[PDB]
């Protein structure tokens, strides 16, 4: 569980993600698909494109951007009550999309990454380890659902 102090931490680095969610999107989504090519094979909508040239230049890359930083950001604004937030996801993203839990520790990492790169002087290593938590913290909740479905892993 985190404390209230390291919430804090987390949510003020991320009212500054929310001054521009798009960019911050593209970013993540582009680290991850360098860093961890298999990634993007589970991808139908963005298969086809080759190097990050493309991958800038795509609007709809950048709409599903906004999508995933939505939907992670009414997960931390809820401080770890986020039954009703997670569960939908944790079903499609087992069941539909067949995404393992290892791939949600790659773009945890890719979000640790872009956060640095973007804002220095509200990312200094405390929140860094409070973003950790909260990125485990997130994980750890899924993987219990995926579990009960069967598909730890
Ligand atoms: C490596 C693949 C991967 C990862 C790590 C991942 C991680 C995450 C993530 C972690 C921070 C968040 C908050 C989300 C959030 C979402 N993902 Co994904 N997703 C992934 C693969 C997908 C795919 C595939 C879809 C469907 C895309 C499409 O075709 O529209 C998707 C759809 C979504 C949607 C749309 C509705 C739905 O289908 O549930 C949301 C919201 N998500 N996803």
């Amino acid at each position: 569980v985190l404390s209230e102090g390291e919430w804090q931490l987390v949510l003020h680095v991320w009212a500054k993600v929310e001054a521009d969610v798009a960019g911050h999107g593209q970013d993540i989504l582009i680290r991850l698909f360098k860093s961890h090519p298999e990634t993007l094979e589970k991808f139908d909508r963005f298969k086809h494109l080759k190097t990050e040239a493309e991958m800038k230049a795509s609007e709809d890359l950048k709409k599903h951007g906004v999508t995933v930083l939505t939907a992670l950001g009414a997960i931390l604004k809820k401080k770890g009550h986020h039954e009703a937030e997670l569960k939908p996801l944790a079903q499609s993203h087992a069941t539909k999309h067949k995404i393992p839990i290892k791939y949600l520790e790659f773009i945890s990492e890719a979000i640790i990454h872009v956060l640095h790169s973007r804002h220095p002087g509200d990312f200094g290593a405390d929140a860094q380890g409070a973003m950790n938590k909260a990125l485990e913290l997130f994980r750890k909740d899924i993987a219990a659902k995926y579990k009960e479905l069967g598909y730890q892993g």
